[PDB]
C-alpha cells in the first residue's frame, strides 16, 4: 500500500518556482514538490517546465488541484508516481 | 484510453545524460526522456537527478527496465503519469 499521487504544473519556471509560494499556504494538503524542470531538451527554455508535486491521499490530491488557486499560466495534470 | 507507463531512473546528472545513448540502442520499444532535474532543491546539486523516460504500452515499460542494460549506479522507478 503506498499510492502517490502526483501531478505536473506545466507553464513557465518563472511562474512555478513563485508558485511554490502558494502550495505553503495550503500546506495542510500539500506534502512535497519538485525541481521545475522541462520535458526533454533541444538547446536551452522557452517558457514551459512542469514541476511535479506529491500528496498523502489519492483524496488530497484532486483536493490540491481543486483547492489551492492554481495560476491560470500552469496547468496541472492528473499523475501517478505509484513510488 | 492512454495508459502512459513512465520510469525514475535516479542516479547521477552526468550517468544519466550520458545514458540517453544506451536508450538509443534500444528505440523500439523507448519512445521519449525526460530531462534530468532533481528531486526538490536546498542549494545545488549532489549527484542523484531522476529523469521521465515513456513508453508507447505497459508492456513496452516493463521490458525497458528488463531489456535496456541499464547503469547500476542508476536506479529504474516504477512510474505512471496516466496522461
Amino acid at each position: 500500500m503506498a499510492t502517490t499521487p502526483i501531478i505536473h504544473l506545466k507553464g513557465d519556471a518563472n511562474i512555478l518556482k513563485c508558485l511554490r509560494y502558494r502550495l505553503s499556504k495550503y500546506k495542510q494538503l500539500y506534502e512535497q514538490v519538485s525541481s521545475t524542470w522541462h520535458w526533454t531538451c533541444t538547446d536551452g527554455k522557452h517558457k514551459n517546465a512542469i514541476v511535479t508535486l506529491t500528496y498523502i491521499s489519492t483524496s488530497q490530491r484532486d483536493d490540491f488541484l481543486n483547492t489551492v488557486k492554481i495560476p491560470n499560466t500552469v496547468s496541472v495534470s492528473t499523475g501517478y508516481m505509484t513510488i
